[PDB]
């Protein structure tokens, strides 16, 4: 198994993250409608950066959206990949940094309450094996991402 030297976290709490995450990919699509019910719940004004979802208004509703479900994939595959570079995802923030900034305007604090969002769930869905150590671990590299991701935008004109 070659080794992959990451940046910021140490080896260990980078195998966390990825434990932890393989899980999550396995149920990708059910991972993904949780998470993002969970963030629209918490902090409705998101849900107003989603066009094709902005209408849905019940917890029943969003479960039935095949939108919802689709927009869950594309944000947790795209956070996998990202994770997965253990740091080395400078190359990766580059366009998605472009589109949010640019496009959608999504502000720096929405990536914090997705990031709640997604320890919420993991801890939800995991209760018996994502613990303070993982969970620590996680915190982690979302820090890591929103903090390059915040310096992306800067370097492409926006604040955010
Ligand atoms: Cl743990």
């Amino acid at each position: 198994n070659l080794y992959f030297q990451g940046k910021v976290l140490s080896e260990g709490e980078w195998q966390l993250v990825l434990h932890v995450w393989a899980k999550v990919e396995a149920d990708v699509a059910g991972h993904g409608q949780d998470i993002l019910i969970r963030l629209f719940k918490s902090h409705p004004e998101t849900l107003e950066k989603f066009d094709r979802l902005k209408h849905l208004k019940t917890e029943a509703e969003m479960k039935a959206s095949e939108d919802l479900k689709k927009a869950g994939v594309t944000v947790l595959t795209a956070l996998g990949a990202i994770l997965k570079k253990k740091g080395h995802h400078e190359a990766e923030l580059k366009p998605l940094a472009q589109s949010h900034a640019t496009k959608h305007k999504i502000p720096i604090k929405y990536l914090e309450f997705i990031s709640e969002a997604i320890i919420h769930v993991l801890h939800s869905r995991h209760p018996g094996n994502f613990g303070a150590d993982a969970q620590g671990a996680m915190n982690k590299a979302l820090e890591l991402f929103r903090k390059d991701i915040a310096a992306k935008y800067k370097e492409l004109g926006y604040q955010g």
